[PDB]
């Protein structure tokens, strides 16, 4: 024994499950707005010798010896963060350490919170994340509500977009230390300078979670969020196609005196203390390394034109169905996810979803505004993932096609059955329905191989 | 732009400094104790398609859909890290979920203990890991010391083991909720049995947290934690020679009128997802359940008795050269060297074996509170190349030989910057360090290593 | 030495201490809405032998012995407690221990609640208590805000009455769990009813604070809060005219259950381990004693009387100076005190505090709804307190033109100075001020001594 | 209506109530250790006009008006705190807000501490106060122990003192950032310097809480706390014998490259009012300094002579009656008497001796954890009544045979309430307390009582 036998010849029951998932990643069509397919270069890194070096602490301040060259790629990560996303190496620094997303925001409220210290940020059912402080009326279910006291602002229920208003006032109330202006299922942009305001208002600090809109960010392409937040926590993969990781952006230098008196930003010292020693152990470099792989594609041409792509295909999927029988919270989408609202077309979300998924179209159920209830009124279909492959928007009106088909299979079962234990369940024993999904299927799994793939062939 | 472009034609500038890590592992002596070399096989899984499946939830119970094979994956991982620790699945369950050490262990904080309840565990400097809750006498460094209140307990420093009588002593005043058994710098096997004890009195949780000798543990070359833990937390690298992740073992079925149940599963499940963590890292569960499949080998078993007869003829080659060992030589798969008798600490230690290719850690001795005058030294990860107990007799020789060169750069300096640079100045001792380096890479390159060739 | 010396024969520095409170006392008009005059009776008991006795626990389960007397001492505190407010001993208990209403409220939130768990109360300057959970906007000012996190409601700047239209959403988005329906400063009633209303839909603990209008809801005069609280806490003087203590008030009994199941309320257990061992010592059983002395008062028809009389003269009050150059907050009053808006006369409420002070009237500034600012825009007046020195309307409106002279000496000050500090040294300086206010505080003095003064005759 | 009436005239029922009590005061021995009787000077203040003047904040810094006079008192009663003690007014500031010596603890917690932050007292069974952090090993029972992490030192059983050893190793682990000086049953003095030289290891606060001997250190008669305290609390009655209310002393002026201040006065001041308290109860207030006065004199330097001397006269009486006392005797004043090697539990000896107006309480003794074996006896209260060395001597006569009328009831019983209905339903022992409670209650009327005579 060697170790270096290959996967195929040591763990054969293994390897016929990661070709089985990347088979079925080529059968289908994801529609879930947080995947993407990461690339090769990426994965090759993510798969290193670098796995196996300890480092914990920082570039020249390591704890261990002997972290030469993980040193200069954790630098370069940082170099190539600031790149992607165009910000002044004095004007801003990063943390690449993060493990994900969820570990991205938690240490930024050890660094600058104290413990139960106030946070505000968007609800769950109203496109908000977890990691945003969610308590439900009967447990606190995200670990950022209960080590710190989370009240959420939600958004009008009319509008679509997220209620500046009440969030104003609210925030003269709660008296929040920081406010997370961030989405995860949300179609429209974010007034992060309506955000900085409230925030400078009841002296907050506004957090920015970009983390769907990352690489939207790095091209370019929306608004920036650096303009206005003072720290932006992120996710690695998402929008920006890379592996699974997290990034913490942080003001850096002087912030602002009487005739004489420099008063410095203070975010770093604490940021990078609390991912490690407090929170993080040893860096995961193999990760670090994959993300510089994928922040190096974000400073390229190409990816621009794959930004500006995400974009046009959501606005295709806004307008395929617009133009059929549904509507749109908000009113559509400016950014790379739609939000189909499924009750003004007598769906479900749960019910959707379900059938979606057996014909190889990987969505998502979401709370639409004016949804009620387990049941929600709402699909979430994002673009980075097939945009990805190379489609474009005659690609996405036909995906549409293919969704419309689902909905009224749904829509047809759900008459003909009652609650969601009967619909889940008659999409699986109704022989009209048990190959009309396969008859479905088959011709959604051959329209989706045709098109390419990033990373590897057979893994 | 297909994204199918390999890593050396699109980014030629990571994939030189990938080579250069990979040549620095080959030719140097990797004496970290908490570091491993993973498999090619594991590997292929880190770096596979499995990152870009979103399964945020457990297998069966998914919040959103299409993880058929992931749930496979996931279940396929459990099964192997049971059947790896001979656990009976009607008796323990494992959460895969755990991006690493340091949140699994925040997790069974988080599921167990309310904000502000009480931690104990082996304080730092004695050989504890930080998440055991680790606070200095001016800050809060550890979250699990900011989340929770923690206290430590120490080493008797005339023995170098655990003082498991002033635990019990400091427990019943302290009443901690959960009392932490587990090392990342300790030569010896914990006393699981009198820590339960000590839990039981006093109405703990005993979390065995077996990081550093999880490989050993698998190999049932020492004696399991999971005899005498509720919860038990370690890393999937280091003697495991996994990829980088976390596992959490917790009790299941009947604890003990009349059927009172164990109430850790879903407590644990929750405070790992939803609570804590996001989307699972698929890929590194997959890694790890191929590592977890040759931890149940009998390969694994033979490379696991070679760590401990390895770091024993490491052990004993220090003893015959005139070096001290803390608690006088060592059980499990690391040794620590207090390098205080000898004239040189620590720090000194660690930056000229480092110059040399030999890379260890710095470590406190019973005593010092001061700059550190010991040296942490691990087996595990040259035995992996297949080091046995000549070849770390033979390490055990380029140590010494690093030492003396520190020795009589010490007599030379005052300050340790003034030693440092020393080490990088002076003509004299940078060549004669270049004649030690390049005696230890031609010994180190000779040896196979475990992973790709390339990167 | 015996002690049994008198104290006029043994401290004489305090002896005249002591006269000289009691002679201001009776010299001036006391306007203090929260201050009262203690009846002989009740300070007899005061000042007693039951001021050496150690009494730690409740009767019938003490700590030491010899508690003989106290328990039935404290019994029957229960039952002139429970028998003043008109209670079931079956639907309510009373714990007589708080040794005042800070302590009351603060052994209520240590019962019910955990650490840092949520609590909403009126702010401050919109006349709520500290004790209801005060934070500025840099120090966190009262204990009930350190140990748990409170969030104020507001009420309409231009309604003058609470706002429990705003309660009611941020109810639902702070979750508290307990909302304390109870006023300092605040001329108008409260709607008990959608207060529990509220507090049953965020499910939240409704404390009611009639520490104010106790005596008040004692003789049946105003709404009674205990019909729709379960925790009612209090003052003991204020309306009540007793000893300076507190009083908890709890529901107990069966609240409500399939076929077959009885569930009771658990309050009672709860706050009587609050009050001790957890937060009080040694009871104080001469209050208590004292207590139970203006509780037995407080239910005879005298006391409905007097209470029926403070609210003619709180309304005199309120049309005295509606009738003259002064607005309300709210429109006039319902209860015990007036809140006069001195904003649209030109004047503040530090301004005439300090000048009717002068001149032997005791009143403190409020912040009215539109005030802004450290020179708040309003005062506190209320009527308990003179009330009970056999005061009547006519004596009311007399001292309404003794204000209005003492305002018209502020305004005609003010216009000649500029800030507080100047304003207020004015008052003292000039001397055309000097004896103004020397001749009027001599007309006030003696218009003050006729009336009668409950307690003692020299001190 | 006046408000004028007597109480006899206006509820009679109550004033029959007060003159029950006022004979069950003059009849009884009262030797509760914390109590005493408030001389008819304070009372009158205790029970003046003083009660209806709202004064919230402080002299000169009022957050109302009237209040001339009132800042008058309460400077008058800061002025003679200080005098009582022998502090200087540059060096020590005191508020006299607190309602009493539990708000008095609170507001030092509330002051110097954040929620959370680790407090150490004497446990209580060991002799501290609940406010010094309590916790029994099922529930937070002092709320100190809830908005404060309490951990618990102890005595050492083989000599009934506080082992400073043991408080000074768990200090060091626990790191707390203040830690209590001051008992509630303990007969012993308390090594004040070496609290503080803990205290300065570990960067503690050091809190002496003397309530229990205020009255002994205002006299000089036993060393005082101040001389080594940062911060000073005290009930006002006990061995002050003033009405029931609190103090807190603290540091002020200098503390010691360049004037590092004391930041204790407006911490401390604040968290008083507005944090925890309202309104100051002024005419306790005025009690409160009416009392210090009469610290200050020489009649109270005899009587608290006298305290130590009845004490000791009491404990010598009990040993030489073959009764044990922990820690051997007693230096203060009370007596810690153990009642295990005589026969007899605290709980079936108080419940005898209170049957006979003799009023005392159980005490635990160390070791038990069980029913209390022990008795704690105090002085200051029948000294207060003119008591003297042979009067104390008789008490502890009436007190042996209280334990010998128990001992033969025991005897005749099973279960304690067995024994506590035995003393009331059985015919004789009934008749046979009735003798004892008569020869007790005739030898205490005889003795003046401080306070008014009626009630
Ligand atoms: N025994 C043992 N050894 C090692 C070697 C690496 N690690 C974790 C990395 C050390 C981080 C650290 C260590 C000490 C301090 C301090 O402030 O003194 C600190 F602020 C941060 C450990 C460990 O956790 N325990
Ligand atoms: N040494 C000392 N003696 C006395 C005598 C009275 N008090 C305070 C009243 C005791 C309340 C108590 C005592 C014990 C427990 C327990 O749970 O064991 C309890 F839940 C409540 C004290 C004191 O605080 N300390
Ligand atoms: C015992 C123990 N527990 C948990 C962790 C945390 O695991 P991650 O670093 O993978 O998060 C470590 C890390 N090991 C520290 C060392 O090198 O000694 C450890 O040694
Ligand atoms: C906005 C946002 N922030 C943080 C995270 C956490 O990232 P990790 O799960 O990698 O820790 C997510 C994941 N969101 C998953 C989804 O929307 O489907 C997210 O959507
Ligand atoms: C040392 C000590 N500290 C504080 C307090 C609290 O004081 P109040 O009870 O006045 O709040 C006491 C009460 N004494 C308890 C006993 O009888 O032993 C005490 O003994
Ligand atoms: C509504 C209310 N509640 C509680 C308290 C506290 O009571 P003590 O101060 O006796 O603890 C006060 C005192 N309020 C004083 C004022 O309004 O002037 C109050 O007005």
């Amino acid at each position: 024994w060697t170790g270096q036998e290959s996967l195929s010849d040591s763990d054969p029951e293994m390897w016929e499950l990661l070709q089985r998932e990347k088979d079925r990643q080529c059968r289908g069509l994801e529609l879930i707005a947080s995947e993407n397919f990461c690339s090769r270069a990426a994965l090759e890194a993510l798969g290193s010798c670098l796995n196996n070096k300890y480092s914990e602490g920082y570039p020249g301040k390591r704890y261990y010896g002997g972290a030469e060259v993980v040193d200069e790629i954790e630098l370069l990560c940082q170099r190539r963060a600031l790149e992607a996303f165009d910000l002044d190496p004095a004007q801003w620094g990063v943390n690449v350490q993060p493990y994900s997303g969820s570990p991205a925001n938690l240490a930024v409220y050890t660094a600058l919170l104290q413990p139960h210290d106030r946070i505000m940020g968007l609800d769950l059912p109203d496109g908000g994340h977890l990691t945003h402080g969610y308590m439900s009326d009967v447990k606190r279910i995200s670990a950022t509500s209960i080590f710190f006291e989370s009240m959420p602002y939600k958004l009008n229920p009319k509008t679509g977009l997220i209620d500046y208003n009440q969030l104003a006032l609210t925030a003269r109330l709660f008296r929040p230390r920081l406010i997370i202006a961030g989405t995860s299922a949300y179609a429209r942009l974010i007034d992060y300078a309506r955000m900085r305001e409230v925030c400078d208002e009841v002296k907050a600090h506004l957090l920015a979670d970009m983390a769907h809109i990352s690489g939207l960010v790095a091209a370019k392409v929306i608004p920036s969020p650096f303009k206005h937040a003072d720290i932006v926590t992120t996710t690695t993969h998402k929008t920006l196609r890379g592996a699974r990781s997290g990034l913490i952006f942080y003001r850096k230098g002087v912030k602002a005196p009487k005739t004489g008196r420099e008063i410095p930003y203070t975010f770093e010292d604490r940021i990078n203390f609390a991912v490690f020693p407090s929170l993080q152990g040893g860096p995961h470099n193999h990760a670090i390394a994959a993300v510089a792989v994928a922040l190096k594609q974000a400073c390229t041409p190409m990816f621009r034109e794959y930004s500006l792509q995400v974009l046009k295909n959501a606005r295709a999927m806004a307008d395929a169905l617009l133009e059929r029988g549904y509507s749109l919270v908000s009113g559509g989408t400016d950014n790379h996810l739609v939000l189909v609202d499924l009750r003004p077309k007598g769906l479900d979300g749960a019910r959707a979803e379900r059938v979606l998924e057996l014909v190889s179209i990987t969505a998502n159920k979401n709370t639409c505004p004016g949804d009620r209830s387990i049941t929600p009124g709402g699909l979430r279909l994002g673009a980075p993932a097939l945009t990805s492959r190379q489609f474009r928007e005659d690609d996405f009106r036909r995906v549409v096609d293919f969704i419309d088909e689902g909905v009224n299979i749904g829509l047809e079962v759900k008459s003909k059955t009652a609650k969601l234990q009967d619909f889940k369940s008659f999409l699986l024993k109704d022989s009209e329905t048990s190959q009309r999904l396969a008859n479905l299927r088959q011709r959604v799994e051959q329209f989706a191989r045709a098109f390419p793939m990033p990373g590897f062939d057979e893994h």
